[PDB]
């Protein structure tokens, strides 16, 4: 189960974050021992499509090759805090698993600037018992975490040294699919 009420960034700039561009996960911290492997790659695009706040997701496990995309319409809880009812889709937006009761995530944007972000995610999916996840994002898939985002990790009373990097997984992303999924 999740245990954190993450606090959103003071002065969060939603239009800059939700600009339709891609964010790559560079580092992550899963609070429950084994909800996820020590290497999925992940990326997302977030934006407004025909007036609707949307987020598209990509996951890839470079060892198993397990791959999946999702798209969600987002609902607002407060500035920087959103609820996402996800649908599993192929890379072209064709539905594989419809929106389902019990299938949603919340996320909180704890820190963001033009190039980097720190988010909290609480995923709910069927009968899995999942815990809190934190992720450091960058607009550049190769960027080492800089001082603004690392300081934000500290300010959340977390230790960046505990975060697991995705950089040695050598993941390659279909950015075009993420951006186009925002409309689907
Ligand atoms: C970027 C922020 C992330 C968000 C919003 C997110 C969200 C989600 C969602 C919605 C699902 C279920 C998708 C579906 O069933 O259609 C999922 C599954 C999963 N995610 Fe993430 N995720 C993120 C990052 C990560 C990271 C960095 C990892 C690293 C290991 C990870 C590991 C997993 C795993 C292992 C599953 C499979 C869960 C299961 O079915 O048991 N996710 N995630
Ligand atoms: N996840």
């Amino acid at each position: 189960a999740c245990t954190k009420n993450a606090i959103a960034q003071t002065g969060f700039n939603k239009d800059k974050y939700f600009n339709g561009d891609v964010w790559y996960v560079t580092d992550y911290l899963d609070l429950e021992p084994d909800d996820v492997p020590k290497r999925y790659c992940a990326a997302l695009a977030a934006g407004t499509a025909s007036g609707k706040l949307k987020e598209a997701l990509y996951h890839y496990d470079p060892k198993t090759q397990d791959t999946f995309y999702d798209v969600s319409e987002l609902q607002v809880e407060s500035l920087g805090k959103y609820t996402a009812n996800f649908k599993k889709v192929d890379k072209n937006g064709n539905v594989k698993v419809a929106v389902t009761a019990g299938n949603y995530y919340t996320f909180t944007v704890m820190y963001a600037d033009d190039s980097s972000a720190l988010i909290h995610v609480c995923l709910h999916k069927g009968n899995k018992d999942l815990g809190d996840l934190y992720a450091v994002l960058n607009r550049n898939k190769d960027a080492a975490a800089g001082d603004k985002v690392k300081s934000a990790v500290s300010a959340a009373t977390l230790e960046f040294s505990k975060f697991i990097s995705t950089k040695e997984n050598n993941c390659a992303y279909d950015n075009d699919s993420l951006k186009s999924l925002l409309t689907k």
